[PDB]
DNA sequence: TAAATATAATATTTAATATTAATTTT
DNA sequence: TATTATAATATTAAATATTATATTTA
DNA sequence: AAAATTAATATTAAATATTTATTATTATATATTATAATAT
DNA sequence: ATATTATAATATATAATAATAAATATTTAATATTATAATA
């Protein structure tokens, strides 16, 4: 429901931040990281913020970047996973550290956050490694479909013969041969 | 809360925006017929957003005019319908095109828009026909007849409220049947 | 959490009313007198806010003045009756007319009132025999 | 959640106020012992206010300093204190007068806050003596 | 919970009634249709039965058949259906006429229920149009197979199968008679 | 959800009671009336009972006759009665009593009831003069 | 609040029963499994039966045996897991395997039951690899390819391979039995 | 002065589990 | 000229236990 | 040093039933491929 | 001796049906009030 913040900061403490707009001063909290690039009191900051709506109290949030609002907002959506968990996670490491260590799969670079355990390891690759894939049917298989054809076989016939096989670390011509001599 | 933000286009993102009003930003998201006429990014634009208040979370939904401000509020009124649908009907076609499809009453014009079934158009048919779009934004012949209809592709409907409209009392079934044919056309 | 507004009137679809205030509007609800008292479209004017919040909900309530918004409160406050017979009682009388009426103990005015049969007159009378005092 | 509020006093009604801050004026109500320092209708004046959130309803509570703020907090944070009895708390006595008490473990000097009796006292000293180990 | 009750009939105050069942008496209504066929005060009752839990309150249903209570549920199921419209609508009229209706999706029979819009039936007529459905021996087996290779449905053939002729008959006999049906 | 109960007093501890049918002995809240219609510890007897149900607590209320469960349902379907309320009030007196009284707008033998004042009195009165309607 | 029933079977419709517990009938749900062992209709039997409780609505679901009820326990007790999961994998398999590849971190058995998904299944391991603490042929499938190959239907084809499979004989010998069923 | 009695005001989550620090033994 | 059952609509919704402490009456 | 135990202690929050694009898979003519004899 | 083309098969683009999984939406019960049709 909100974005994005232009004001003054009116105050700074650890962890939270006073932004007064026109004067009125939110409480938003940020994480460490966020915290040391920003200026001093007094100072217009960029601040994109996302506010967590419960019912006896509201968070607000604000990031220098839209990227890490978004990333937040995909692991506050996790099934046990809490706003400061998060927080203290990219407090630990960064969106390229994070969005690497989940595509390798590591525990031990993020373990050394406090509150992360082996199960918060688990949980957390377990929802990224297929909430995201990519972060901000072969040339030889094409030519031995090529060449098939121009021997007269149908590319229906053609691409049932190369798929047939699953032929690997092998050259265009000898792949066909192989494939050839397979089913035969 | 919010009806109207006198301020900037301070992100396009879609299908969301960030409207800049004094330095103030709002996640706010509009209908893809909405973002053809919008301006440019830092532009002061006219759009009427909409509050939904959820015990977890709270969005907003900007509107270019009064008139399809006052649909999606009645739409989302409705007891089967949410905010990405009628978010989708906006965005597939106006508000002129789905008035003058319900009061001619084709399903066909509302389900190739994406996310729109069958069923969610008879429901905006059936629930918008019961009162809102006047103002622009038996015995055995009869059964017999009515089954003899079926077999012969009429629909129940039309099986049905012409055996209402010209009922046949204590005579043979071949006449009213034939009349009925006639009082069809 | 609110209690007043001043910004400029961005539009006039009654009985909603929408206040442009430092370019954001308002949606609020305003009585009939009220509407006799509103300026034109485009005037900066005053309005003494409340708001009601419901699970799914708000809806503000503009006021021209004080003392109809604690009578709205205080009405409010009864669980019988919510805020929208409440809008068609101030739609039929203002402040002193019902002041002397409640003292005067009638149900007949009440009736004349929209939306007002006869019990509600009496739960009204019952409610607010001893709650506030004459101003 | 406004974490700090400057705005012009719109009027002045016990124990409320209305701060319009550029034409928004919030329903705020503050202790009497902000009262006294509260400047008079229409001067710009800065509150570390903090907003509580009800299903039904939102209380803004402004104050002129931090501290009183957090102890607020910490009040309000007991299981059986809520906004009104840490509203009597700040208006009977001074924030360093209650932290001397509670190393001092005294109980008569709450106990005659009006609205107080012996069981709240002995209350929010007990489960107020763990913590100020920080300052 | 609750699915069925097997119990003795207490008192009779319509709608409302009460069973005693072993010692406790439960508070269950039943449609007037249904009074149709109580027994008298004291006589023990065979009702299928389902509950429905509100916010703030737990309320009971029984009725003479299970059918019944499954078309009462799908009713209760759909969104703008509650039980005193259920209970209006099959105090006025029977199950199967009513499913016969539905396929007939007509307002007229409908609306001289007591209580009941014109809008209100359209709407549960177009919403509970017909998605649901319409409502072994060694010469069982045989003539299932049978009908099988003769292009019947296994579904279609066992129902004239199993019908019309005894138990343990002749196989040719019985899937003569199995296929005496035609449509 | 139940509304007769035919079982054997267990135990007797008033105003509360255990009925244990078929070795099942429910909490049982009975009034001083039904108390002296009650038989000793061991006699089996027939309470017509009614159900409470809120999101924390269940609560059985076993009454002597059906009319006394019919007239409890109706005093509880009130919008400001307690459970609570209305136990006093058929414990302080007699129910046709309470019908003579409401039909004769007798406020004043319904405030030397016990735990019930002026104001709760008259609005028994008001909401129960014409909803009985002479039956 | 409850654990165990002991009535007598009153109805048994799938996948649900109705056991006629002193007079007191009750709607549960059980596994296919269970429906197999459970006796005929009128049998008395005692089930351990699961207190399943909504702000709206409330249910059972009845076990044979009471590991099944501990285990669907800490089923439900994961928030990614509702009802319908737990009855449906626990309908489609028996338990013992379930633990075993819950040691052995088997994801396929899990997936090829009904309603499950490749995450659902590995999500189940996740958690369960840490809540548990103490507690056919090449010559199958050759045959069904060669038939596939010939001309045979590929389901029909597996059908009379798994008929009677040459687990004790070779293939071209269960080919041959094979091809006695379509003839 | 000691409560009585409304009267009004004020207030109103829980299990359940994963981390971590201090301790304990080898 | 009132009078009453029926229906569509349009609202409104659901807290109560526990203290602090006024008059009041001895 | 080095793994196991336990008492605080802050944290987190519970969603199902349906529904519609999104993939499977089943005919049906119809613009193709084909041959044969055939003049030139 | 080359095409050619007058009759013969053919294979798939375009109709259809059948799971299926991501994505949502998630409140009616009681009661005044006011018309309203029919009525001493």
């Amino acid at each position: 429901m909100i974005g994005r913040l232009r004001g003054t900061l009116a105050e700074k403490q650890p962890p939270h931040l006073i932004l007064d707009v026109n004067g009125v001063g939110y409480e938003v909290e940020v994480p460490m990281t966020t915290l040391y690039r920003l200026p001093s009191v007094g100072e217009p900051v960029t601040l994109h913020t996302h506010l967590v709506v419960r019912e006896d109290a509201h968070l607000l949030y604000g990031f220098a970047e839209k990227r890490e609002r978004e990333l937040f907002r995909e692991l506050i959506r996790l099934n046990g996973v809490g706003p400061k968990l998060a927080l203290a996670l990219m407090s630990g490491l960064e969106v390229d550290e994070l969005v690497r260590c989940v595509q390798a799969q590591d525990t031990s670079t993020l373990v050394k956050i406090p509150g992360v355990g082996k199960k918060t390891a688990e949980r957390l690759l377990v929802e990224l490694k297929d909430r995201f894939k990519a972060w901000e049917v072969s040339s030889a298989e094409a030519d031995a479909v090529s060449a098939l054809i121009a021997l007269g076989f149908k590319p229906q016939e053609a691409s049932r013969a190369v798929a047939a096989v699953p032929g690997e670390d092998l050259s265009s011509e000898e792949m066909i041969r192989q494939a050839l001599k397979g089913m035969v």
